């Protein structure tokens, strides 16, 4: 059955592919290549083209995502050549590299070999491939990233531990029982310390975040093919930092010490001090980012900029899915138009979807 | 089959009814009652003790309701004896002047009879007892109220054309082909200048809001028991007023006077002003409030309070139900542990329904 569904996948895709690229007669032809080769070795290899516009439909469709409207921008490089861990390790610091790309970030993605009989040819295990270590006694560090430390240290790496350690790259190859990593050169990573534009005390706080979102354990499904190892990265949008990473109770949970810089009391809830301290954190991520030079956005212009994606789906008769629950910033939900509307959440191929971590 | 899904809601409810009264014993002698009632009238008529528990049964499966810990502290109000339009407007007076309680609210509910054979006793046309009227040529008042208040002048009503005028009680009994006004008497009214703590310029916006949002176009559905009009009351939530009632564009849309008058600019997006206009906005509505000796509850509190529901529920063996959409408070989304956690939301009676409005 599973020759099956990669035909029917295949079908509606190159269809749809060549349609977009405006390359309707090729359709007949090209699907016919792909039959006998799906019986010829079980699967079936796709086109530079295709497998570039497969990854920038998949941006496309991807519900969560608010910064949806340079999805045919994407600068997608094809990595499937790659046979060794020293091919994956340079691949993954290029990616880095191409992506950060001295503050003005490229939205990149990095497709490496796909799945064979169901089975990994890479398999990386970071979330991101720049990501900060987290520990436990008392709280040091992401606890987001506590599973993942603890399988690093399984294999021989240690963290300083320190609040920002920066995990290593992290992957296993096909026929290797476990994973190998690999610390990232410090002058490949960019980092931004938080200021504040009028509160010179906020450096007090000695707070810092990455430059860029690499997203690496997700898999991209272009037409029955099923690509685990495709790591990708946008740029941020400052309440991904100043109001989950470093707000969150179950994250960095900074609000207090915030709060506590800015002047302004904890006593009480109706004082709104959260609230205060949420927006000063903003404004000191988009000011910090900014000031050194490295790309963010905030969530207005953010939501200005995802309605002109709605009108541009609409111009081109394409239907519009999205996620709403993700859509809205978690700062000042109901001043963007995305409150004000409902959005339809179903999933649509290509796409990126979640899969099994191999720690924990 | 009206005949049929009326036993049957009022199988469930009855049952379900007693046994969280504790008197099981009397269920069947009950259900024969109720048996024969629908036969001999085609209905049946709730004891006070059912309907006042079936009212806070009722707010207790409110999915979209974030104060629903107090559901057991509902002050039910039987008018299920009124015959004429005095005894309406009586009635509606009472309940504003009962819930309002000179500033300390009381969650209440006036139970007005239900439909008979699916037709109406008596039709509120209101949104709310107490709202305010909109106009338009440039936009005078609230919008939100723009449908209704033609409605009003269609039938004699005249307004100031103020931001706040208040609008009449309208409403129309059965029998009568249109419906009659009301107007409100201003000593019945409680409103709340909005200034702020520490910005004395916080006035020269005239800002003000009235104390009780008492909604009245909802449908208070029993155990197959339609109750059209059944007025009911909280206290409000800082945000429902400083975050969507005036700060919405469609609605009052004062940030950027807001922003004016707290000494920021509105050149730039991510100088977040919009943000901080919001908290500003937010602190005022809650100190207004509380100075004046109205109940009013912020944010924090009112998740915080939630929280303590939902675990109640679950001490009760009651599975909880809840639109995550709307329990988000649309400022600091999540700071609040309502965003950190899914719920279901699924329809369970008794309940409160929206229903097709007259006008319009
Ligand atoms: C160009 C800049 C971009 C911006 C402003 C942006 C922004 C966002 C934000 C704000 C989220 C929510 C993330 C979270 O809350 O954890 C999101 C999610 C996501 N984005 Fe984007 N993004 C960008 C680029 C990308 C790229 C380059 C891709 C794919 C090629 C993409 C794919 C996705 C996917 C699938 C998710 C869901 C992630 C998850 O659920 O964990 N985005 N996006
Ligand atoms: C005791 C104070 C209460 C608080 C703090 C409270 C708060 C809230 C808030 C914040 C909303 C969202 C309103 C909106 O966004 O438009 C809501 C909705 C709602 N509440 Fe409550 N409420 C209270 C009392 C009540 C009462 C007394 C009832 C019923 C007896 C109730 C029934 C509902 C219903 C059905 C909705 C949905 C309204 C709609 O969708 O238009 N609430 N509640
Ligand atoms: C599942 C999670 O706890 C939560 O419900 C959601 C909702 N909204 C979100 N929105 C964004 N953009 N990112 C998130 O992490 C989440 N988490
Ligand atoms: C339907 C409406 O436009 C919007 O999607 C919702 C969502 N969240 C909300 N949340 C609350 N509490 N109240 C609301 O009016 C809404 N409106
Ligand atoms: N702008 C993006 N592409 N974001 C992807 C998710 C990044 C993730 N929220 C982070 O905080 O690291
Ligand atoms: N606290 C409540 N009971 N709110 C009911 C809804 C009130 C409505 N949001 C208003 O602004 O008038």
């Amino acid at each position: 059955s599973h020759a099956a569904i990669l035909w029917n996948e295949a079908k509606a895709f190159i269809a749809e592919c060549y349609a977009e690229l405006g390359k309707a007669e090729e359709v007949a032809d090209r699907l016919d290549s792909i039959k006998s080769e799906i019986d010829l070795t079980g699967s079936y290899v796709h086109t530079k083209e295709e497998l570039e516009h497969g990854a920038k439909m998949a941006w496309r469709n991807s519900n969560r995502c608010i910064g949806r409207l340079f999805w045919n921008s994407l600068n997608v490089i094809d990595r499937r050549d790659v046979r060794t861990k020293e091919d994956v390790r340079d691949a993954l610091f290029h990616h880095i590299e191409t992506a950060t790309n001295n503050g003005k970030i490229r939205p990149s993605i990095t497709i490496f070999p796909p799945e064979e009989k169901g089975e990994k040819q890479v398999e990386i295990w970071n979330h991101q491939l720049i990501r900060y270590a987290g520990y436990e006694g008392e709280a040091i560090g992401d606890p987001a990233s506590c599973s993942l430390t603890a399988a690093c240290e399984q294999l021989g790496w240690r963290g300083e531990r320190t609040d920002f350690d920066l995990l290593p790259l992290i992957f296993r190859m096909k026929g290797d029982e476990q994973p190998v990593w690999y610390e990232l050169p410090r002058s490949l990573v960019i980092e931004v310390p938080i200021t504040h534009p009028d509160i010179e005390a906020f450096s007090d706080l000695e707070l810092k975040w990455y430059g860029v979102p690499i997203i690496s354990d997700m898999k991209l499904e272009v037409g029955g093919i099923h690509y685990n190892a495709a790591p990708f990265n946008g740029w941020y949008m400052g309440t991904e930092i100043g109001a989950r990473n470093l707000a969150d109770e179950k994250r960095y949970d900074k609000l207090k010490k915030v709060a506590s810089v800015i002047g302004i009391s904890t006593n009480y809830n109706t004082d709104l001090w959260k609230d205060q301290a949420l927006v000063e954190l903003n404004k000191a991520v988009l000011y910090s980012y900014k000031k050194q030079g490295v790309s963010i956005v905030d969530h207005h212009t953010a939501a200005s900029q995802f309605k002109r994606f709605e009108e541009q789906e609409e111009e081109a008769g394409r239907k519009l899915t999205g996620d709403w629950t993700w859509l809205i910033p978690p700062i000042s939900g109901s001043a963007t138009h995305i409150f004000h509307r409902s959005y339809d959440n179903s999933i649509v191929k290509p796409n990126y979807f979640y899969q099994d971590k191999p720690y924990e």
